[PDB]
């Protein structure tokens, strides 16, 4: 089957509510791609968004380039480069957990990513391990980690102006329950701080294996982020991340108490987790856990 | 890191209780290869058993190609051939199950690796869908079906005699536990017949999404294959198969039925498998569900 007028579908790699993912192949070049398909209903979020904050990032460092975006029959497709499995696909092959070295350097990538889209003057807002993926097995990047998936981002100031969006609350939970801001629980609008604060739960949960807040109880979907919510604000910081170097406390505590609209210390965020390499005497290397044996 | 002399290891791609997977790269002309790493220790079933069974097996369709064995370390590596993902891993893919026509499909191949398997006096004796994968993505046989894991196979007539090992009893339960056959369970021998059963709840499985035995109760490791065997023994072959083609329960039941020595007749189940495509109006086409929109 042919799409795109060059582009040639292979088989599934991956499938979400949003819709399916094939491998493919561009024909002209022979390049490998992956092609999302979203069936074209009513409630499903435009593609083209993703399209515009793919081609709004393109050059930007860990953002795959986009090739094509069009209809075909029932179905919307964005075509992508071809990348490698997820953080989240490679705990399962790592034991369910990431070693502190590991963690530091992921943070380290994954926290420049969230950066270089905050310095887009857009927040990401969904925040977990299954949309930082890394590269191609045989290639010149297959250790670096990318993020993908832009379907709810949103511009947290005008891009202009660098005037700040307005705190607002009653708001409507987006995201995966597991990694969001309390903030977010609590029904206060998205920013910076709270992109900050997903990836710092995402951090704990490489670290620990899994988060206090994980399988709850028996009740409804709303429910569900509401006693989540609550065990949030129950469990202290020093409780989460006892047994793990200071840096982690420090990050989630910064995080945590970053002011609406202030603009992070990436730098100092970042330092961080420098911190967490020396003390263990080894640098940034392509020394992941999933290269080792 | 390099193994074997002139085989570069990459990253992880699987790992099981009887070590890690890596993908590699063939130095010498460049050819993606899996690395299987075991470790030596007392209890784990030799590697070398695997290569001697893959040796046996070369140039047989649907085998990988085996191209090195020694020892490295604390660890003995066997490479293959580099293989794309399993029958289990494109279920994830396709909503938990398959369509009749992807299944009768699979089915014919399945088949024909277990009887080529047969065909040099082994018997599989760990038939289960995580260990049929499927060809690399752009490759010529991509939707070939492969088998890989021959740790437990054994024997089943002295190879040149064509004599038949003899019925014995008081065996302890290897294979996993949802798809052994019944006699299995019971701790009698296991025989062609077994690997043909085991092979017919692996169709169900693919058909329902689910076995009834799935999930039993809280209880020890030994009661677990008690009690589901007990099970699979209370499940009528109508009641399991009841919604498919005729043909699943025609397949169900020639398997349960043979006697321990007994030669099957493979051309029979294979044209049981034809028949059902017949009947939608199909050929036997490279339109595997994983392909499809
Ligand atoms: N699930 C493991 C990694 N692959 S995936 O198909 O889910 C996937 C989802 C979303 C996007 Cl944008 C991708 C881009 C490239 N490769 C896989 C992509
Ligand atoms: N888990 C999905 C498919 N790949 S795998 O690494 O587990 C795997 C396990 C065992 C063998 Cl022999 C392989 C051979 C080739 N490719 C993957 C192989």
């Amino acid at each position: 089957n042919v799409v795109g007028v060059h582009y040639k579908v292979g088989r599934r790699i991956g499938e979400g509510s949003f819709g399916v993912i094939f491998e493919g192949t561009n024909l002209l070049n022979n390049q490998q791609v992956a092609i999302k398909f979203e069936p074209r209903r009513s409630d499903a979020p435009q593609l083209r968004d993703e399209y515009r904050t793919y081609k709004l990032l393109a050059g930007c460092t860990g953002i795959p380039n986009v090739y094509y975006f069009g209809q075909e029959g029932l179905h919307n497709v964005l075509v992508i480069d071809l990348l490698g499995p997820s953080l989240e696909d490679l705990l399962d092959l790592c034991g369910r957990k990431f070693s502190v070295k590991t963690v530091a350097m992921a943070a380290k990538q994954m926290l420049a990513r969230v950066q270089s889209i905050h310095e887009k003057s857009l927040v990401y807002r969904d925040i977990k391990p299954d949309n930082f993926l890394i590269g191609r097995p045989n290639s010149k990047n297959a250790n670096m980690i990318y993020v993908v998936d832009f379907g709810m981002v949103k511009f947290y100031r005008d891009p202009v102006t660098k005037q700040h969006i307005p705190y607002r609350e009653k708001k409507n939970l987006s995201g995966t329950a597991r990694y969001m801001s309390i903030n977010t629980h609590l029904g206060r609008e998205q920013s910076r701080r709270d992109d900050l604060e997903a990836l710092g739960h995402v951090f704990m949960y490489f670290l620990r294996g899994s988060l206090p807040w994980q399988g709850l109880k028996a009740a409804t979907n709303k429910q569900k982020y509401e006693r989540i919510g609550e065990k949030k604000q129950s469990t202290p910081l020093r409780e989460l991340c006892a047994g793990f170097p200071e840096e982690f406390y420090k990050y989630m505590h910064y995080a945590r108490n970053l002011a609406f609209d202030a603009t992070p210390d990436y730098d100092y965020l970042q330092g961080l987790f420098s911190k967490v390499l020396e003390r263990l005497n080894t640098t940034e290397d392509e020394n992941f856990d999933w290269n080792l044996l």
